[PDB]
């Protein structure tokens, strides 16, 4: 059926398992039993494939996480609760996303790092930072936290435990924690912190 | 000291372009030293990595977890001191957040396997026991996990410094200094987003 979509799904899977630099376009085609002549037909250069990953795979994942964000939310605490849920639910369905995030975005030698910068949802992130800062002015949100740095904090608290899941499964006094066991921890930490209510 | 100069050159080049891509001939040439000297101090490529784990990573890991005892009377002072020691170390040694993501967090890392046999399991168990003791007393939130908090603190402190170069290429995200990071993370870990 659709050869282009099959090879893009094969590209994201192989890049998440062993990295971009190590994976050749000949390997991606062979992994789905497709002739390497077809991968160069849909993607002229190696750079053209990465641009399609950023637009038709990464971009679609980034938009579905930040699109329900408006500037009219009446409760900032519901807005963050929903964002945390959408990040963990996306990573639980699309297992390639947390692994590809550390390897190619966070890493300084990542191939998708530079291309990512020109596809950041700056408009909806500014709306999130404005809504959470409005809550700080009203006194319903903690005055000590930073409205801009909170985006990074939420991403770090949700994405990193799933990316390091295989690593903690190897540490003796650390193994025995699920996707549900982690989301409870992040929600309890973001809302109440360490001081008991 | 040629040995120390080449070890500083090794950690810098591995943080900039990775281990797999960096040759021992490139490390020696980057400091104007003959490649005959790097094989003199480090017999194998594996010996160089073991020295990085013992004399560079290990020293950094020990100085962050050594002030942690089991006798802390206040668990929140213990977490704010830990946060301060992580950010202060990363601010002085810029290669640390970079080398952490590239070779231990990453599944294809060269230091990943060697790091497992140098984890401060004893002092981490003391941290998890002290924070769990606070949960029993009812002074610490019962909802959070004593073991997962270690990862949470590492994630809240290490990741913003690892993504600093990425943030710097964003206009609306530019300006946030290192002192701004430690204040946000402390206010988030202590009180969270809610107010009474």
């Amino acid at each position: 059926k659709n050869t282009r979509e099959l090879l893009l799904d094969a590209a994201t899977t192989l890049f998440a398992e062993q990295g971009i630099a190590a994976t050749t376009m000949a390997e991606i085609a062979a992994s789905v039993g497709v002739n390497p002549a077809m991968i160069h037909y849909y993607f002229k250069t190696r750079d053209s494939l990465l641009d399609t990953i950023i637009e038709e795979r990464i971009g679609r994942i980034i938009d579905m996480i930040w699109e329900p964000v408006t500037g009219e939310e009446d409760d900032p605490l519901i807005m963050v609760r929903d964002l945390v849920n959408r990040i963990v639910n996306t990573c639980e369905t699309m297992l390639w996303l947390p692994s590809l995030w550390i390897r190619e975005i966070v890493n300084e030698g990542g191939a998708l790092r530079e291309k990512m910068l020109n596809n950041i949802p700056i408009d909806k992130m500014n709306k999130f930072s404005a809504k959470i800062a409005e809550g700080q002015k009203q006194g319903v949100i903690n005055s000590g936290i930073d409205s801009r740095l909170l985006i990074g904090s939420i991403i770090g608290l949700t994405m990193l435990p799933l990316a390091t899941a295989k690593l903690r499964d190897q540490i003796p006094t650390m193994k025995g924690l699920s996707s549900e066991d982690i989301v409870c921890h992040v929600t309890a930490l973001l809302f109440t912190g360490l001081t008991n209510p």
